[PDB]
């Protein structure tokens, strides 16, 4: 139905000799790219790390990379955890209120030693994210209670455990507390129309921040922002000329529907352009998403030859190469070719060498002529390397001056450069045909304008437009001249100097030709404008500067790939022309793969930026770091597929930490609801004691209290306990400091202990200040062993300087048979390490603050409410019923 | 590596004295390693190669 391809004269109908696609032509390009380096390493001495240099699955790793937008960052639950519990003592009336977060906090993660900085990195990456993913959750359907006239909220989703202590108390604590639980109410229940549950419950700080953050980023992206990215799919619809269906989407809601779009499409092609090395697989993942499916057709067997009458009939010059049919090797240099043309500047060719070849020497000849009008050798940019340019013009050399007719007027120059003659009788110039980079001349971009901007490209970072040959892709529906009339300047000048040099059969047939030559490079154009559009395109500024780095040899940070081809590929490459049938298969679902890979993109060098501080917040943790340990340690936790898709080249195995490190200080990010929730987890995990680990590690010679039993019941009422944690940092008048090197300095010369000792007898206190310590917590309620009341906080291997120290609690029971000096010994038992954390973890609080925890307030939604998500419905081909401007 | 700087293991520097380490001090050990904490390796370029 595309008028491009109407076809009212027979001149354009041709064989189908072969077809090629998108998904063949990029497994090709990388097989060709790898085998390559594998053959030049394999013929001479190279001294190298080992590299297994392999070709990966690329439509598995598109299809992992599409599954990961269906997973979600967030889950729907009825009630939340429970954040305090408590433990009854023997007292009636004093209990002690624990806050679960610590308690599950200071499991999370491996120990922290010194020696092993990337064991660290990961378990700071593991507790940050634990917190983001404790956090992440959505009530639904809350169970209520009718209590007096109004609404009340059951117990159980009040987030704080109290039932064991109900069975101690009193008839008049119980009643108190029931009234407390009672008076916990839903905001505004006695309201029919009511659309969501508010209350008043207990949750952890860390937990509450993503808990409002999630919430207020479902409440803030709504209706517009689809609006705005259906609006942007059909921009670039409209850039790629897409079909459309009949039907339109509509800006109705349903009043019982919460949508839940977790992906803003418009993407920054800084955050995909920014990764190190990554220019091939940009390349490759063009070449799989974009490029449409078509057939190669050959030229009309009536343009070279015409027969008058049954026996007589006209002899073309090039009989026996029209005759010739490929091999294997010689289609594969033919998809090069193409390969190369349909990029510029990107790939580029050179000359295949092989000595077993034998072929006959008019095929060089021709293929001189044939390269010439092919290809474009500079001015903008270039499809081949300068020695494949010298070739070129000593093969055009060798085949002007071979004169199997009769000979011509030839007058050299002084200087001994191919083509320095004039030919004919006219005195044809044949200088004018060597290659010269900075002007063009010789070849397609000779007096030519091939870059062109317009209106602006859906994609800003690709502006730019190809027009090959001079001629639009609109020549085909509304031409310009008649069809003697299609005519170019370097096609035009060759013709010329073809009839000088007394070769008219070939002018001949390259002028009957000439107007197959032109729609070949008018569809090339109209696929590259149109098809090859993506993020994965080069920026306009690279692509500038990509033929001055190649002159000057300047250092590329998008070093252009080279391919080999040989000589008849390029006769079989000029007699054939490239025809797309179907589109990709992708072409509708690429955007949202894009998103995702950036996303995913962002996400990774946020986390690499916050723990490239960790050396300068604590030098005395990583002595031994690299950069490198906080990078394997980021991607020991990344997605799979992102990797694939960044290690398609195997770039890992080449990236110094230069790259890393102006990798991470590259601003460009990509906005996302798993990056929001990600650096609401880094802000809250910015205080290290919300990681319990801290530094505020003290020594004191302290004894386990001896109290006396007078009064069994009385001392029970008490709720007596003992425990090493500091209410208040100790005075410094009377603390003696200590670093990492000093310790180490005098434990070498053997004279630390004596130290030790001699400030210990003085009733002082030392501070092991400086390197961050792994904290656990224990619950007693017997005599402890050994082990953590004689616990130091150094140990012997030279010595540890971190160790991970234990906070207990020991809760004294006492018995009716107690004598009242049973507990009294002759000698006391010392205890030694103490920490401060400035956190209550651990509190004593009488029966009538039980319910004071209650300060959070939640917001949940009624049981007739749906949440569904539509980040699936970011696709290319759907239409608005009012469009946005 | 060493607090942000690069330096050389003590097998590449060309002597070789592991046999004296067991016969020496507390103090000398000490100031053999400090020693050996201060050979910082440059970053260089030839011909635009670093």
């Amino acid at each position: 139905q595309r008028p491009e391809r109407i076809k009212t004269t027979p001149y354009l109908e041709g064989d189908v000799l072969s077809s090629d696609s998108g998904p063949l032509l990029s497994v090709f390009a990388l097989q060709e790219i790898m085998q390559k380096v594998r053959q030049v390493q394999a013929d001479y001495m190279t001294a190298t790390r080992e590299v297994d240099f392999t070709v990966p699955d690329v439509q598995k790793i598109l299809d992992d990379i599409k599954a990961l937008a269906a997973e979600q960052v967030y889950k729907i639950v009825k009630v939340p955890s429970i954040s305090f519990r408590h433990i009854v003592m023997q007292s009636r009336d004093r209990v002690l209120r624990v806050d679960t977060y610590y308690e599950e906090m200071s499991q999370v993660g491996d120990v922290i030693t010194e020696d092993e900085p990337e064991k660290f990195y990961s378990t700071i990456i593991k507790k940050v994210r634990f917190i983001r993913g404790k956090g992440s959750f959505i009530l639904h359907d809350i169970p209520t209670r009718d209590h007096r006239g109004m609404e009340v909220a059951e117990p159980e989703v009040l987030g704080v455990e109290f039932k064991n202590v109900l069975p101690v108390l009193t008839a008049e604590h119980r009643a108190m507390i029931q009234n407390a639980l009672d008076g916990s109410i839903i905001e505004n229940g006695n309201v029919a129309t009511r659309d969501v549950d508010v209350f008043i419950g207990a949750c952890s700080e860390p937990v509450y921040r993503i808990y409002n953050r999630l919430q207020g980023y479902i409440e803030a992206v709504q209706l517009q922002e689809l609006r705005n990215s259906i609006g942007w799919l059909e921009r670039l619809g409209h850039r790629k000329r897409i079909t459309y269906s009949q039907e339109v989407l509509t800006d109705f809601r349903r009043q019982d529907t919460i949508w839940v779009l977790a992906l803003q499409l418009p993407v920054n092609p800084q955050v995909v352009w920014d990764v190190p090395r990554s220019s091939i697989a940009n390349l490759i993942m063009n070449i799989a998403t974009c490029l449409p499916t078509g057939e190669y057709i050959a030229p009309n067997p009536r343009i070279s030859s015409i027969t008058l009458t049954q026996r007589i009939t006209t002899t073309g010059p090039f009989a026996i190469l029209t005759g010739s049919t490929p091999t294997a090797q010689q289609l594969n240099d033919v998809r090069k070719i193409y390969l190369a043309l349909m990029f510029p500047g990107q790939i580029i060719l050179d000359l295949k060498i092989d000595p077993g070849e034998r072929m006959d020497p008019a095929v060089r000849m021709v293929a001189g002529v044939v390269g010439h009008l092919l290809f474009t050798a500079g001015g903008r940019f270039t499809n081949l390397t300068q020695n494949m340019a010298r070739q070129l013009d000593i093969a055009l050399n060798d085949y002007l001056l071979y004169m199997y007719n009769t000979r011509v007027q030839v007058n050299y120059g002084p200087t001994g450069e191919p083509l320095d003659f004039q030919i004919g009788r006219n005195q044809y110039d044949c200088n004018v045909f060597r290659a010269d980079f900075a002007t063009g001349t010789g070849y397609n971009g000779w007096a030519t304008i091939d870059v062109e901007y317009r209106e602006p490209a859906p994609y800003v970072h690709a502006q730019r437009y190809i027009r090959y040959c001079g001629i639009d892709s609109r020549e085909l529906i509304n031409p310009t001249t008649y069809g003697i009339g299609m005519t170019y300047h370097c096609y035009n000048e060759m013709l010329r100097m073809l009839v000088a040099a007394g070769k008219d059969s070939e002018a001949a047939y390259f002028r009957s030709m000439l107007p197959f030559h032109m729609v070949r490079f008018a569809r090339i154009n109209q696929i590259i404008n149109e098809d090859l559009h993506s993020v994965f395109s080069l920026p306009d500024d690279m692509f500038n500067a990509l033929l001055p780095d190649l002159i000057a040899g300047a250092h590329q940070n998008a070093d252009p790939v080279v391919l080999d081809v040989s000589w008849i590929s390029l006769w079989f490459a000029f007699n054939r022309s490239f025809e797309p049938t179907h589109r990709n298969e992708m072409l509708e679902v690429a955007p949202l793969i894009e998103s995702v890979y950036a996303s995913e993109l962002s996400v990774m060098k946020v986390d690499m930026r916050h723990l490239s501080l960790m050396q300068r917040r604590f030098p005395d943790v990583l002595i031994q770091a690299r950069p490198s340990h906080f990078w394997k340690a980021v991607l020991n936790d990344s997605p799979e597929a992102v990797k694939a898709v960044m290690n398609l080249s195997h770039s890992h195995n080449f990236i110094n930490i230069r790259d890393m490190m102006r990798w991470v200080m590259l601003p460009s990010l990509q906005p996302s609801l798993k990056l929001a929730l990600e650096e609401e987890a880094w802000a809250a995990a910015n205080d290290f004691e919300d990681l319990m680990l801290t530094d505020q590690v003290y020594m004191h010679r302290d004894m386990l209290p001896e109290p006396r039993l007078d009064d069994i019941e009385r001392f029970r009422q008490e709720g007596f306990y003992y425990t090493n944690m500091l209410e208040a940092p100790p005075e410094i008048d009377r603390v003696v400091q200590y670093t990492y090197e000093i310790a180490r300095l005098q434990a070498n010369m053997g004279q630390f202990r004596a130290a030790l000792r001699r400030i210990m007898d003085d009733d002082d206190w030392v501070r092991f200040g400086g390197v961050l310590r792994t904290v656990r917590v224990k619950f007693y309620d017997a005599r402890p062993p050994d082990d953590v009341l004689q616990g130091l906080p150094f140990s012997y291997d030279t010595i540890k300087y971190a160790t991970e120290t234990t906070i207990f609690y020991l809760i004294y029971n006492v018995e009716f048979s107690n004598t009242p000096d049973s507990l009294v010994l002759i000698n006391p038992t010392y205890t030694m390490t103490k920490v401060f954390i400035n956190k209550r973890i651990v509190e004593r609080v009488r029966v009538g603050q039980i319910l004071a925890v209650l300060n959070r307030r939640f917001v949940a939604y009624k049981g007739k409410m749906r949440i569904m998500d539509i980040t699936q419905s970011l696709k290319m081909g759907t239409k608005l019923a009012a469009p946005t401007v």
